[PDB]
């Protein structure tokens, strides 16, 4: 069996498994956790928890231990999703992490889409200074794996979840091709510069409100027309600047992309130059 490691261990009786929250190396349960803080023993916190499913294989346990363990070493940022513990000795495999209550980010956007909105419970309409801050805090995130030496790969807005709070958090980061660089499609090589293509679609999601890239574009046509230099069209509504940012994101060479560094001073001064009423 697995070893305990008390830094991260929370007793199994501390959690109380809530409803499924689907399917996500295996599938992801709400639960609250009682005394998450040890020192503040009598509070509950929501939270997620992954476990393996019935009909799972070796190759799923050994998956979902790494991801564990990569996660222990990333450390801490607010703008991903966090480990907070994991309950490893008295029967299956639990690893507990921070829960976003407002689910995914393109179906958050598309959510709140004016009158096409999919929602029969559509909610309140975001101003460009949220979005442009929802663009920031997704780059944030990205900086700080890109400091940790973390490669995403699969960088997307249905992979940045949502609190309660409105707080963006990137998803499975320590583990599709309308995402992809041409360098990753072609020939594998996914690197930080990559996760910066994969960055500059998922700002083209943020501005159309969750709107599908490519659309009507075959996969297999896809690389062809990208070697060829085919860029997506600017967002109906969007500044010229923010366009020219997911246009770099998108160069060919790799080495002429920004980093997410810089992405990150760029939105920093487009959000304090973006007003609440705009």
């Amino acid at each position: 069996e697995l070893p305990e490691d008390p830094r991260w261990e929370l007793p199994r009786d501390r959690l109380v498994l809530g409803k499924p929250l689907g399917e996500g190396f295996g599938q992801v349960v709400l639960a609250e956790a009682i005394g998450l803080d040890k020192d503040k023993p009598n509070r509950v916190t929501k939270v997620a928890v992954k476990m393996l499913k019935s009909d799972a294989t070796e190759k799923d346990l050994s998956d979902l231990i790494s991801e564990m363990e990569m996660m222990k070493m990333i450390g801490k940022h607010k703008n991903i999703i966090n480990l907070l513990g994991a309950c490893t000795q008295d029967g299956p495999l639990y690893v507990i992490v921070e829960y976003a209550s407002k689910g995914n980010l393109r179906e958050y956007l598309q959510a709140r889409r004016p009158p096409y909105n999919p929602s029969h419970n559509p909610e309140e309409q975001l101003s460009s200074k949220d979005l442009v801050s929802c663009a920031y805090q997704v780059a944030r995130g990205m900086e700080y794996l890109a400091s940790k030496k973390c490669i995403h790969r699969d960088l997307a807005a249905r992979n940045v979840l949502v609190t309660e709070d409105n707080v963006m958090k990137i998803a499975d980061f320590g583990l599709p091709v309308k995402w992809m660089a041409p360098e990753a499609l072609f020939d594998r090589i996914y690197t930080h510069q990559s996760d910066v293509w994969s960055f500059g679609v998922l700002l083209w999601e943020i501005f159309t409100l969750g709107g599908s890239p490519y659309p009507g574009v075959p996969v297999e046509e896809l690389f062809k027309l990208l070697k060829e230099g085919h860029r997506m069209d600017k967002p109906s509504n969007c500044t010229n600047e923010l366009y020219m940012m997911m246009r770099d994101c998108w160069h060919a060479v790799p080495s002429q992309r920004p980093t997410f560094k810089q992405l990150v001073e760029d939105l920093d001064r487009i959000v304090a130059l973006t007003s609440n009423q705009e």
